[PDB]
């Protein structure tokens, strides 16, 4: 009933919009080049979140050919009317914007009904038996009336609002309270300048009007300067259980030198939204890592493992591909370990390697795997990588060599540079187990064989952060095989996956 720390679900987790569906909520994310797409959360009191699945799950929902972490899938948003839900996104390496549905959640959701306005970050809101689609073409709010089944537009697309004048207005959504329509976007960009801003009017169509308060929520001014938060925006509001009332956003926490590597994440925020008021948010348009608020009452939810088995032969909803997987690649074994087949993609391809990952969700973490290699050529490799970008990534492995020999590798992979850190070799006998450590500053990387664990250094978290690599996502610690050898039938077996926050 009172306290909770931010973010509500840490790292790659962008562009956070929630439903209500009686008393339990449902959230997306933004996922960008990663299949499946969209993941899907579900909550009871908005602070504990379990994962239940991915709304893009088929090749025939999300097409990613060349997509990359600055395309792909873009904000997504999720709404609850008449016992169907709808997950409304834009992608932009395909046809654009369209929403999927269905009236199960964890079921496998419709294809891709395809939709006639354009711009990106398209939402819904329901009223008197209509859809009503708002997106943001050429910087401004349209609205239109959408048959949301057939994807027919219904009425022609009016310019509603363009925001306060702050750059790259985005992230619009429609809500109805005390007889106002209220419009809220984003604006300022999703970096340091990012604010929530939002508008009113009695017609849907406008005029609208904007908060002389706004921006309700942003640390780009005095007040948010100090913050270990930044680049708060991206919100979504939702009623409370009890009516109180809640904003999700998007932000990312701060690394020296004004880094950031964990991508944007979810957070929340209380907000008073009394009858016929405006909404503040958290007071004074801020939030904390520590927020000493009263809550919904809480009930905690099912989390990552600390070591993941591959003995129930499925991957969660945690696990993702690099583009649309090659899903031959991806096998079980009769003694229930992950096996990768190696193909000849390197993680530097910009194409789909068989590559499987997991999101970092913490600035301290120690990850690691067994890796069996077998059937190699020389020069075959198969670890872990620790992956921003086809061109910004660590990559840690076991190598076949000549004459049956083996040795482990570390190859820093950034634009024109591929530097080898180190290449030591192995015993002919013994397990290898992979080990990537890090802290705000480094990550580390070592290797257990024989009871032994060697370290093989360190490298700095700066070069794979969003501020140098670009793009819309953060970093994945992917499980990965490639064959580089005549005709190579390499795999690779991983008993297990270890992964641990502090
Ligand atoms: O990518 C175009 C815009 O750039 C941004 N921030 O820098 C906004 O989030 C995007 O809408």
């Amino acid at each position: 009933h009172q306290g909770y720390s931010n973010p509500v679900i840490p790292g790659f987790h962008p562009d956070p919009s929630v439903c209500k569906a009686g008393d339990d909520y449902y959230l997306v994310n933004s996922s960008f080049q990663y299949f499946p797409g969209v993941p899907l959360f579900h909550s009871k009191d908005l602070v504990h979140w379990e994962q239940i699945g991915n709304c893009l799950t088929r090749p025939s929902q999300l097409d990613l050919t060349n997509a990359n972490s600055g395309s792909g899938i873009f904000a997504p948003t999720i709404r609850y009317n008449d016992g169907v839900f709808y997950m409304i996104t834009t992608n932009v390496s395909g046809k654009g914007n369209f929403l999927v549905h269905t009236t199960d959640p964890r079921s496998e959701w419709s294809e891709p009904v395809w939709l006639e306005q354009g711009g990106i970050d398209p939402s819904l809101y329901f009223e008197d038996g209509k859809c009503f689609m708002v997106s943001n073409p050429d910087g401004y709010i349209n609205l239109c009336e959408i048959d949301p089944m057939t994807g027919k537009q219904l009425s022609s697309s009016k310019r509603i609002w363009n925001g306060t004048g702050g750059r790259y207005a985005e992230g619009p959504h429609i809500y109805k309270k005390d007889g106002w329509y209220y419009l809220l976007i984003s604006e300022g960009g999703t970096e340091l300048g990012h604010k929530v801003t939002i508008a009113r009017s009695r017609y849907i169509d406008g005029p609208y009007q904007g908060n002389p308060a706004n921006p309700i929520l942003t640390h780009a001014n005095e007040s948010g300067q100090s913050s270990p938060i930044q680049g708060t925006g991206h919100a979504d509001l939702v009623e409370g259980t009890d009516g109180s009332w809640w904003m999700v956003c998007l932000a990312y926490r701060i690394m020296p030198g004004t880094h950031h590597t964990l991508g944007r994440e979810t957070y929340l925020a209380p907000v008073r939204w009394d009858k016929d008021a405006w909404p503040v948010v958290n007071s004074n348009g801020t939030i904390s890592l520590k927020m000493d608020v009263p809550t919904l009452p809480q009930q905690e939810m099912k989390g990552r493992p600390e070591r993941i088995d591959f003995k129930e032969g499925k991957l969660s909803p945690e696990w993702i591909h690099l583009q649309n997987p090659e899903a031959k690649n991806y096998i079980f074994t009769k003694d229930g370990k992950l096996r990768l087949i190696a193909t000849p993609v390197t993680l530097s391809d910009w194409k789909s390697p068989t590559f499987v990952a997991l999101r970092q969700e913490h600035f301290d973490m120690e990850a690691s795997a067994p890796v069996v290699l077998q059937k190699a050529g020389v020069n075959d490799e198969a670890g872990i990588s620790v992956f921003m970008e086809f061109h910004s990534h660590y990559d840690l492995f076991v190598r076949q060599d000549k004459d049956r020999k083996r040795s482990v590798g570390l190859r820093y992979k950034l634009g024109e540079i591929t530097h080898y850190a180190k290449e030591v070799s192995l015993p002919t006998d013994g397990e290898v187990e992979l080990v990537v450590k890090s802290d705000i500053n480094y990550y580390y990387f070592g290797y257990k064989v024989n009871g032994i664990y060697h370290d093989l250094g360190k490298m700095n978290t700066r070069y794979l952060s969003t501020e140098t690599a670009g793009g819309f996502t953060g970093v994945v610690l992917g499980l990965y095989i490639t064959s580089a050898s005549k005709d190579s039938k390499a795999y690779a077996d991983f008993e297990y996956f270890k992964y641990k926050g502090k």
